C-alpha cells in the first residue's frame, strides 16, 4: 500500500529520551520510516522553544492533502540548518523515536509510504 493508517503517540518534548533519528537528512528520513513501520515512532507538537530542545536533522510530518476515516494524510520532510528536503503542507509535528514515554494524546495520520 502507498498509504498506511497510523495512530502516533504525542509526547511532551521534555519527556523525550531519544531526541532525533540520526546525523544526516537521508539517515533521519530512513530511520523515521523504519520506526513508523515498527510502531516505535512518536510525535512532538511544534511550539515556541520545542525545536531547540530536539536534535537536527529534524523529521516533520506535514499535511499532504485537505482526511480518510479521521486520518490526516501526511508526508515526511527533513530539515538541517534551515534547509528542508521535501515540499508539503502545514506541520503536524516533529517525529522522534518512541522508547516507552507516556503520551498526552494520539494523532491519527495516513502516511504516504
Amino acid at each position: 500500500k502507498t498509504h498506511v493508517q497510523l495512530s502516533l503517540p504525542v509526547l511532551q518534548v521534555r519527556d523525550v529520551l531519544v531526541r532525533g533519528f540520526g546525523d544526516s537528512v537521508e539517515e533521519v528520513l530512513s530511520e523515521a520510516r523504519q520506526h513508523l513501520k515498527d510502531g516505535t515512532c512518536g510525535l512532538v507538537e511544534v511550539e515556541k522553544g520545542v525545536l531547540p530542545q530536539l536534535e537536527q536533522p529534524y523529521v516533520f510530518i506535514k499535511r499532504s492533502d485537505a482526511a480518510p476515516h479521521g486520518h490526516v494524510m501526511v508526508e515526511l520532510v527533513a530539515e538541517l540548518e534551515g534547509i528542508q528536503y521535501g515540499r508539503s503542507g502545514e506541520t503536524l509535528g516533529v517525529l522522534v523515536p518512541h522508547v516507552g514515554e507516556i503520551p498526552v494524546a494520539y494523532r491519527k495520520v495516513l502516511l504516504r509510504k
